[PDB]
């Protein structure tokens, strides 16, 4: 069996950041879904977080995705920070309510207000995909994969999105890549 093992339920956005990593790097995993947080083994390493998780795929996995320079890792860097920090608590909120909750149990008036939370925390994204490409900047790397994995839930939910264009032509870009269609376009269940 392969030295790489992740846990973890393929339709979590964490578990898809880390699925997705692996798949962009190539490697040999196995993914084990039980019957959320994923999980990382390898060697005998052993890690609990998300992001954690991703920039050392890349790091150990694929240089092409862990930018080597300080200054330019940390444009996606902060991506990865604010993603978390920011962004998921609101936007785990929203999709409860929508495809997790019966109607009988909805907040509504809670519900609204995490779409329109989620929705202008994301325009700030859309402002920063207006000037480069990537959130990692001129080239696709680490630093846009956790916000990547959970936009594929904003676009895919059946909700009512403001206009963001930018963020979406980026979305557009992400959905080529094949390790992005088996790592984070799974069930959006
Ligand atoms: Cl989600
Ligand atoms: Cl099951
Ligand atoms: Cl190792
Ligand atoms: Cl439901
Ligand atoms: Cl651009
Ligand atoms: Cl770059
Ligand atoms: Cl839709
Ligand atoms: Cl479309
Ligand atoms: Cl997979
Ligand atoms: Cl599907």
């Amino acid at each position: 069996m392969p030295a790489i093992t992740i846990w973890g339920r393929r339709n979590s956005s964490n578990v898809r950041k880390a699925l997705w990593c692996a798949e962009e790097a190539g490697v040999a995993y196995t993914s084990i879904e039980v019957g959320v947080v994923p999980t990382l083994q390898d060697g005998a390493l052993v890690l609990w977080e998300s992001n954690a998780i991703v920039r050392y795929l890349a790091a150990q996995y694929a240089p092409a995705l862990y930018p080597q320079a300080p200054a330019e890792r940390a444009l996606g860097d902060r991506w990865m920070d604010w993603t978390t920090s920011t962004f998921a608590g609101v936007f785990r909120d929203l999709f409860w309510g929508v495809v997790r909750t019966p109607e009988a149990e909805r907040d509504h008036a809670r519900i609204a207000a995490a779409l329109t939370q989620s929705g202008e925390l994301l325009a700030r994204a859309d402002a920063a995909l207006a000037q480069q490409p990537y959130l990692s900047g001129g080239r696709f790397a680490m630093g846009d994969i956790p916000l990547g994995s959970f936009i594929y839930a904003w676009f895919e939910m059946p909700i009512e999105r403001p206009e963001l264009p930018h963020l979406q032509a980026w979305y557009a870009r992400l959905r080529v890549r094949p390790a992005y269609q088996r790592g984070v376009m799974t069930a959006l269940t």
